[PDB]
DNA sequence: AAGCGGTTAACCG
DNA sequence: AAGCGGTTAACCG
């Protein structure tokens, strides 16, 4: 089977591993990094082993580890797997997306944008604002509660059996999407087992296949909803319905509830969940994918700016505490030294402002820059007060220039 | 042959490629890493091509590029930049020669040799020297070989390793790897820089992984001869220390060293004529070795090493002051030299340097260097307070180094 | 247009 | 103790 042969090819497996290591080497978890160093060493052989197993069809997905990601909703069920699992999983995604028509068709879908190669949030935001200015005068925006968890692996499998034409790739794909948690007993003891995809409901959050799986799951939804003069733009779970009449979108959301109902999914009702979903005249402006889409103006959603000001606020108080602490105290992290804090704050402004460069949030950005400018001025004066009466050593640990005598 | 089989191992080759990739991917050179990313793409095939060729013995080293590199003094480092396949096969050769060749493992093994050897550091040599002093070595001569890589003779190196390798194919690969062929030779000849590069049998390429091992193999006869008759010779690459009970014993040793070096075509800086490259005198008073000042009681960074550090730090502060003035009036700033970014980098320079001399015990000069830092620092604050007193918010953000969202 | 062997950003050849 | 897809470090799911 040429499809299966691609999966066992060393070009694919090394391509996949390149993708996996790019993450592992940066992992906060030392074990993941070191497991990757152990895989990077013996690299020709460490992938040939997998290639060998895959070829003789005796590859074994190792038991995973289910952890709880700090989360509004229930702690995200993060399924962390060994490197060979992640490598074989990333391999499957690469071969599926270049060789399977249904996959490329699902990637092709014009109204789907999340987790699709060559597709970005900005493109959706553009299409949305294009629908207004073509007769979109009202909206509903909603998302699927616990989407992955409610995804059914039996429906996933049944949709994929036709377009696979390789019973071996079917077995591999089947084992790829199972979750066998090795810490299951500890997880039962905390009463946490039930949120993980240990049964047929759910896909592993943390597998590379799951976003494709999700997008395949809503293939039917995407088609049904783009009809009746109602335009639906979906990024992952989030869907924006755009229409001429409030009545029209209201009915469409009702059709959506039935459409997601067939496949086990609900959708936050805008009137019921104003903080999770939205409804109204597209003119008032609406929040979508972190932007506020007004037809005159487009900018990051207030919540995104709020988050950003809160992260900035935290850093600045962190610095102030440190400036007093470093004076009169020998030990400091030095992360919060004036030099380090400003350096972090500068790169935070870079990283965030870099993603919103498409947005024109200038009235808001100037306020965010006004917030930063004021915060910067305060700390500067705060430190000069302390520096005004300070010996060289104190200023050194305050400013963040290490002392050689203490190394 | 097991030796050659080893070199044609894709695990051997990939190991070599990993080390080459780590260097090329951080390379300042536009050309060099572009070449490396392309090799990382197509990686599976990129290396089998080399493996096929190595197994077939059809492998061809490609033409290299010679670069005279400005060095302190009028001296130039003859850089030989090679294509990625050259570089991979050469690191492959090094990795195999150092794990399978008995002579090679013995040369790395020698106790008195420390440069470019795995599991070996400058401190281990400084420690060995102090012990020799503790057991009665009260006088020393320290010297260096001029242009050592340039004067090594490939034919002697081949003669030394030919009995040990036991494979004609390994020997042929080694000869091709040692050899230098330059694409840029006509341009160098017009320059007059052609002679510096190892185009001839004399010399070993700088920028080749093999060349540091070759030098250790070349000086192995010197290492045994020097460590005799009450004299301990400790060598890191070219640099050598002769340790003895009496000045006469060290003086006699230097003459012996020149003779051992002379047979192999090498020479040493004279301790009386050149203060910078050789020293002579009593170990009880201090002497410099490998950037350390080795006193029987105290070890510290050497005075030259501290001057470099003081200059590197001074440069950083000069740049910071200039940018302080520039980032106020203009917007074309580099930002690397903004107050926040400047102070942050200086801190990490101070980290890395103090980390290098943790094996030293002298605090007096560390304290004086700390004082100099605090002086330049407080000056820079004076310069920042001044500029910012007459400043709007936009200038304050450009000076301090907290970029504006508007300018993204 | 910037390379190599090595060490706990840096250091030594 | 920390994962995934996608995009010009971050953002969005
Ligand atoms: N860091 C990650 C990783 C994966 N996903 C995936 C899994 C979710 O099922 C899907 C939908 O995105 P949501 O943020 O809406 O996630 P949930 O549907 O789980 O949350 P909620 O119940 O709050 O809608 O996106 C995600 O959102 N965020
Ligand atoms: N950055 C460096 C420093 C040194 N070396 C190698 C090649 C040199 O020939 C050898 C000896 O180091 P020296 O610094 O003593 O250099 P030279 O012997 O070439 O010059 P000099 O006459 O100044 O001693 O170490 C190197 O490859 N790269
Ligand atoms: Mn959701
Ligand atoms: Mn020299």
């Amino acid at each position: 089977s040429r499809l299966y042969k691609d999966i066992c090819s060393l070009r694919t497996l090394y391509g996949a591993w390149r993708k996996v290591r790019s993450s592992a080497f940066l992992s906060s978890s030392d074990e993941i990094r070191r497991e990757a160093e152990e895989f990077e060493s013996r690299l020709p052989d460490s992938l040939i082993e997998i290639q060998h197993a895959l070829s003789k069809q005796i590859f074994i997905f190792l038991q995973q580890t289910g952890v709880a990601q700090k989360k509004g909703g229930k702690s995200r069920p993060l399924v962390l797997a060994p490197i060979p699992n992640r490598v074989v999983q990333r391999a499957l995604l690469d071969v599926l997306q270049r060789r399977v028509r249904l996959v490329k068709r699902v990637l092709g879908t014009p109204t789907s944008y999340g987790g699709i190669p060559d597709k970005r949030v900005a493109m959706a935001i553009a299409d949305a604002r294009e629908a207004m200015r073509t007769g979109a005068r009202f909206h509903i925006r909603s998302d699927i509660p616990a989407f992955f968890t409610k995804i059914n692996k039996d429906r996933v499998l049944e949709l994929l059996r036709p377009h696979l034409n390789c019973e071996a790739t079917l077995k591999l794909f089947e084992e790829a999407i199972r979750t066998d948690l090795a810490n299951i007993d500890d997880l039962r003891r905390k009463g946490l087992d039930e949120i993980f995809p240990i049964g047929i409901e759910g896909v592993a959050q943390g597998s590379p296949l799951s976003p494709l799986l999700a997008n395949i799951y809503l293939a039917d939804f995407d088609l049904a909803m783009n009809s009746n003069g109602i335009t639906c733009l979906r990024y992952i779970d989030d869907f924006l319905l755009l229409g001429a009449s409030l009545s029209d979108v209201d009915k469409a959301f009702n059709r959506a509830l039935k459409e997601l109902g067939k496949i086990g999914l609900e959708a936050y009702d805008p009137r019921t969940d104003k903080t999770k979903a939205s409804r109204g005249a597209t003119e008032i402006g609406f929040d979508f994918l972190g932007c506020n889409v007004s037809p005159g103006l487009i900018q990051p959603s207030e919540a995104t700016r709020r988050r950003f000001r809160a992260k900035l606020d935290a850093e600045f108080v962190a610095a102030s505490h440190a400036l007093r602490y470093n004076a009169q105290y020998q030990d400091g992290d030095g992360k919060y030294s004036y030099s380090s804090a400003l350096y972090r704050i500068d790169k935070i402004i870079l990283g965030w402002g870099k993603a919103f460069t498409f947005c024109n949030g200038s009235q808001c950005m100037i306020a965010l820059d006004d917030f930063i400018s004021n915060k910067l001025a305060q700390l500067e004066a705060e430190k000069i007060a302390i520096l005004a009466n300070s010996d060289s050593t104190v200023r050194r640990r305050v400013l963040g220039v290490r002392l050689l005598i203490d190394i």
